[PDB]
């Protein structure tokens, strides 16, 4: 297991377009295309993303599927070494934790996840249990409970046990 694998889980594969957790078109491997609320406004988007670029009508190959994949999780990264107080908290964690670190970004974005602050704290003194219970009363964790919880567990133990 890795962070590719770890998000495969967490976002299921769907090859044609989809609502996600929030109502808005994604396609893949948890692409967002548009917060529009327009089916067509979607399939435009997805034709004009520099990775497909032709016409798909709401739909895209396994290859295309991996490749958004791949932009998404750097963009994902790239978003954590650019925030101030992501950064600390990643340079800080072990090669399994990171994930959970990415995993959090990829769904919420920097901005909301830069915004869990007492958590980000526990995080980087190295309180995984405390981490752990505190995360577990966020509003995320109400919302995509069974996925929030794996990634719960992945702070705290620092092993694969959720995803196994």
């Amino acid at each position: 297991m890795n962070i590719f694998e770890m998000l495969r889980i967490d976002e299921g594969l769907r090859l044609k377009i989809y609502k996600d957790t929030e109502g808005y078109y994604t396609i893949g491997i948890g692409h967002l295309l548009t917060k529009s609320p327009s089916l067509n406004a979607a399939k435009s988007e997805l034709d004009k993303h520099p990775a497909i670029g032709r016409n798909t009508n709401g739909v895209i190959t396994k290859d295309e599927a991996e490749k958004l994949f791949n932009q998404d999780v750097d963009a994902a990264v790239r978003g954590i070494l650019r925030n101030a107080k992501l950064k600390p908290v990643y340079d800080s964690l072990d090669a399994v934790r990171r994930a959970a670190l990415i995993n959090m970004v990829f769904q919420m974005g920097e901005t909301g996840v830069a915004g869990f602050t007492n958590s980000l704290r526990m995080l980087q003194q190295k309180r995984w249990d405390e981490a752990a219970v505190n995360l577990a009363k966020s509003r995320w964790y109400n919302q995509t409970p069974n996925r929030a919880k794996r990634v719960i567990t992945t702070f705290r133990t620092g092993t694969w046990d959720a995803y196994k």
